[PDB]
């Protein structure tokens, strides 16, 4: 949408949808039409948050995205 969070018992991940939207265009994530996707702690940690945000600011383990 423009924001979205995947709760997680972990600590929720609120993802910029809107933001990284504008600012990476929505190739980004979206090739041709959208629709949806899901993603999971798989996908998230594999090819989908991960591999944008893999030297993206100062690494420390976690934090980057679960807010916990
Ligand atoms: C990765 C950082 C994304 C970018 C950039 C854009 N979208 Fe996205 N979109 C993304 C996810 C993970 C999801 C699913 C959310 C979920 O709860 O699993 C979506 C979903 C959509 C949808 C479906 C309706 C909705 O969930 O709001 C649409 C219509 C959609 N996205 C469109 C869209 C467009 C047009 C974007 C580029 C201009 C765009 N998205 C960027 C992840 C990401
Ligand atoms: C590469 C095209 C990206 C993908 C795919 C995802 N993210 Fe991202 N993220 C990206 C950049 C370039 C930035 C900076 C945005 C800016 O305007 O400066 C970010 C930032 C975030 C943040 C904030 C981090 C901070 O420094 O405070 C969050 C919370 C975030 N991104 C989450 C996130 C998630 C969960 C994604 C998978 C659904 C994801 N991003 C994908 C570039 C890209
Ligand atoms: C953005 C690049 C992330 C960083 C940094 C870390 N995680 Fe993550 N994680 C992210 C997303 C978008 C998701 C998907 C939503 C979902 O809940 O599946 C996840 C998911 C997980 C989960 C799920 C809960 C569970 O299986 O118990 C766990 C365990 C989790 N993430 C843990 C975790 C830890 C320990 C991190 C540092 C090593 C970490 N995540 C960083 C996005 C991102």
């Amino acid at each position: 949408a423009d924001v979205v969070t995947y709760e997680n018992k972990k600590g929720n991940v609120t993802f910029d949808h809107k933001a990284h939207a504008e600012k990476l265009g929505c190739d980004a994530c979206h090739e041709g039409t959208p629709a949806k996707i899901a993603i999971d702690k798989k996908s998230a940690h594999k090819d989908a948050c991960k591999t944008c945000h893999k030297s993206n600011n100062g690494p420390t383990k976690c934090g980057g995205c679960h807010i916990k």
